[PDB]
């Protein structure tokens, strides 16, 4: 065969991180909780980092890396939970790459076109939370343009 | 709607912090008990950390993250210790951070006008100890003026 | 005796406002940065990177802004200070190396407090300068 | 609105024939040295290490490469913008010193894009910025 | 007693590893994952990090620290998993030098001459994938010659 | 009162460090294992850290910390193991201090005249052995001069 | 053999008491600053940082004292000895960056012994020394 | 081919034997210093302090012994190299900074192989190293 020597693939932008953070800022307002929200691009990087002035200052690398453990693992934090506890298969994850692993709700990953372009996470509400604001930023993404 | 460039908040004073550690070095002394103590501002950073000459020197660190937790977090440091357990909804949080979110007994809030102003956090102690030595500090903070 | 001071902390609604202000200059002047802001504390409050600006520009950004909260200063004006031979040479390696030593953070002076700061990376040092002041530019106009 | 640009990256297997290409040139010229490929977001692909390069050049290999992606220019390249009484004297303390300020890492450059980066150590700076140039000069030749 | 100043011991080529690293990208491909794989020497130093494409960026640390793990243990990174669970006589190990001992499957020592020479470590399938794959890599390594 | 401005403390010594060496040295070869032995001061402050060509590289860290451990929390890191567990009091123990804080047994603190003048560490046996050829350094102590 | 030293220590009495000396002094030559005192294994006793010292001063402060105990001189002494082209540039980077290079920490020579240390951040360096050098003053009058 | 190469270690003994003889110069010219010896692959053997050595000398002294055996030399030999305006200035921010770049860690050549190192920590540099080549002349009639 040829050999592929590159690939093409698609990344989230700043743009639509904008716009899923007004989308957080303004959802979470209504159910009376202020959060960080974080989004990192394609490669797992830092595109966005915003903090509701009333939220955890604690919630700033949390909702970064619940961004960058939804985008690394390419699924939600959430569903990681279950394969952490003492006794499970991957007891111990949750020590690796620097502690960046996030194991409880409140990352996403944003999937556009069966691809996963980058990943959202929500810091600083219960985790039911940061989750229905992580997918209320994916719900938004996917109605804009 | 006008839209605030800015927040008036409330901090706690070094001079305060200095009268708070005078009442927990004695309640130390009375319960026969060496501890570090910690105070932290309304961001929490450092104000005051203070180490009896018999207390662990591994509660030095320990101390002040508690203070950071509980200012971080707003709330008791043991008000978590439920939450992060395995099998709970953050488990996993204690390795947040850089493993400054301390999960057991001894920071508490400066709460004044309702509001998060401040912290501080007793190590050294039992959790029980640390705990009624945190209070005392805040007892002592309400009776200035 | 007070045993508790009244102060002033930037808000991320200011930030916000200052973002799209910069995003909007640094794109007439042909460059990709980061935007960051933090509060009085020095705590983090919007971060922002256009979508060609270096990857290693979120930690300086962010740093920048740090360090003008932090030291009540433009990180431009630190510089000079901290050359071998001088006097707070070395500076640049305390605090986990968060002091940035280059231009690019600027304090927001508001009510003759430092009631947060600014930082951005990307371009040119001069660029990056330009840039932060008119984030705070913007900031004194709005009300 | 754009809610997502299209972009590109290079693979591991144009990464396993920069390599292959490195290790062969490395010996012809009698160095032993370590090879480093980032992607396009710098995230590591490959590290390859001479049985005797040194170990402590791992690190400063892949650094090389992140640095290169990241700043989308040579390590070569900052050299003298770092240097003390320089504008930018610091920088090598930034991003938890990753920003390797010396020669041996290069930005891969298909279709005008960074699309990732490559890094050698081991050697003398003139070495290894020879022997990562002539993997970019692998990458180009390929199809 | 004469006493001795040194120590003959053996270790694993980059060449070794090389043809390790064939054998696991094929056999990964045949049961459909990605992973990354690693190989470290007699010291634990690396010789060889591969991520295929599609393999999560966060199993490169882990990858690598597998490899580590086995070699400065001596045994499986699977041989641990039993020790240190709660209450069991090794609960904290997996905290010990700066969190690079891996507690879970799929780090394996190269023995040869009845000498750990090298380790191999895979990240990115399940548990039992990765110690598949890194059996798959000592299979190999002794059918060489 | 007259304030005491300083006060006398007792640390033991690198000559003392040196003999216990050799006594562990001695007992771990006839119980057929090989393990790292370290000794720090009074303050904490590493004196010896000596490793058997046999024993795991993973133990220099962990037999080092243990002393420290030893010294700093002046118990036996032994004595700390019940505390930490999931549900007790000191859960998340572990994390602090760098996770310098050892928690299963090997460490133990060095006692003259009623005081701790350093303490002492074994690791890379099972926790047992680590533990008899503490004592084992320990009961060298006492007897020397 | 001797089996173990008698060794002297600072007390948490003693940094009380420096450190009211000092916040007095700094106020009095209208600066704000951090004290931190170490004992003799160079362990922490005491931080203390008026409210307007900048928060970046609490590291250094610490690592004034620790290098100060650990060094057993002053950190204004090694200053000539780390720039480059001298023997020891280079230690600045050792300790995790710890050994701090500029004035303000000095050692609490009592009895011939090193037997702690203080140091001083959030001014200039003049300052700094001029408060931490007043805080052993402050020991060395008390009884 | 070859799937592995036979390889030489420095031993506990040999170490052992090299310490007892750095402690006994040193104390003849009156300096405390610390003594460390690494493996083959860098990993720590022995390390010791005497009680008067610094205890920042601790980590210098190991990362010493680390640096002779990782770049195969002496540390002494690479500080002209690292200097500002030099082609590996910045080797000193590498490797989480455990490239020592003074003079007092010398490798164990053996058999015309590196077998590890010793590194030596606590007076002047010409002592360190002195001392250090008297670890290495005891080595030499070991048999």
């Amino acid at each position: 065969s040829l050999m592929n020597k590159s690939q093409q693939v698609q990344t989230i932008t700043l743009a639509a991180a904008q716009q899923m953070a007004a989308a957080v800022e303004k959802k979470a307002t209504e159910i009376n909780v202020a959060v960080v929200f974080s989004v990192v691009d394609r490669g797992g990087n830092t595109l966005l980092i915003q903090r509701m002035d009333e939220a955890f200052v604690s919630s700033c690398d949390i909702s970064l890396n619940k961004a960058w453990s939804a985008c690394s693992l390419k699924q939600g934090t959430h569903e990681i939970t279950s394969a952490v506890q003492p006794g499970q298969s991957l007891y111990g994850l949750q020590l690796t790459n620097q502690q960046r692993i996030i194991i409880f709700g409140g990352g996403l990953p944003v999937i556009f076109n069966e691809q996963v372009i980058g990943a959202v996470g929500v810091s600083g509400g219960t985790v039911e939370q940061d989750q229905l604001l992580a997918q209320c930023a994916l719900d938004c993404f996917s109605a804009l343009e």
